[PDB]
């Protein structure tokens, strides 16, 4: 029985890197809705262009063209095992992948908000010099200042607070009712924690169970 799976998990939550271990470890094929969108766009295909359109203006992809794009790259991998992560992104896309095919295992990685939001506020800048500071894991010596100059330290507009809590918020809007959808369908497994590495062997016994390893 090959594997029919999607992973979600917000912004921040590790979902990247848990993803890239599954793919490691096991003998499937990830279809990540942005690698797929990114290799459209740098081909400049008809999608791709359109694509381009919207996400050059920082806008979602309409449903009906990422679910046309998604299912047509799914019809390349009905012989194998596969993990989809990035897709569906709202209930729509969902239910359009419901009528397709039957998917049979959901994993949510639930990280809380706090510990999302703190992740990605994290990256302060010394402008001039391009050099990079994370409170959490490369902190300054003296707190918003640079090292070798002493000048302040910025952050972009992309890691302000204001704008990751609008981010998360929007992100919540759009996959909390995809989550409740595969709860209700019976193939939502829950993964909870705060830090990745202590997650990744639970998700890994999990699937152990599902596909084989390479
Ligand atoms: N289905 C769809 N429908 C409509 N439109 C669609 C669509 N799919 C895509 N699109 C559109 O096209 C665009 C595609 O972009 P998108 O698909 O959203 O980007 P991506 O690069 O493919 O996302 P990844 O899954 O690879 O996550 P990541 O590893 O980069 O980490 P993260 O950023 O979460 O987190 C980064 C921060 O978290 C921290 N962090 C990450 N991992 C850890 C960890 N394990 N431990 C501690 N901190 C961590 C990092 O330090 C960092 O600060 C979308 O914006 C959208 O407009
Ligand atoms: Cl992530
Ligand atoms: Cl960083
Ligand atoms: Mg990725
Ligand atoms: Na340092």
């Amino acid at each position: 029985r090959l594997l029919r799976a999607v992973i979600m998990g917000a912004p921040g939550s590790g979902k990247g890197t848990v993803s890239s271990r599954i793919t490691t470890h096991f003998e499937l094929k990830h279809l990540s809705s942005g690698d797929l969108l990114r290799d459209n766009m740098l081909r400049g295909t008809e999608i791709g262009v359109l694509a381009k359109a919207f996400i050059d203006q920082g806008k979602l992809i309409p449903d009906d063209v990422m679910t046309r794009l998604a299912l047509h790259e799914l019809k390349n991998l009905t012989q194998y095992s596969w993990l989809l992560d990035g897709f569906p992104r709202t209930l729509p896309q969902a239910e359009a992948l419901d009528r397709a095919y039957q998917i049979d295992t959901v994993i949510n990685l639930n990280v809380p908000f706090e510990v999302i939001k703190q992740r990605l506020t994290a990256r302060w800048i010394h402008p001039a010099s391009g050099r990079v500071y994370n409170i959490e894991f490369n902190p300054p010596k003296t707190v918003g200042i640079d090292d070798l100059t002493g000048e302040p330290l910025i952050q972009r507009e992309d890691d302000k607070p204001e704008t990751v809590i609008k981010r998360l918020k929007a992100y919540e809007d759009q996959t909390k009712p995809v989550l409740e959808y595969y709860q209700k369908k019976g193939v939502l497994e829950t993964f909870s924690g705060t830090e990745t590495n202590k997650i990744w062997p639970y998700v890994y016994a999990f699937l152990q169970t599902k596909v084989p390893q390479r």
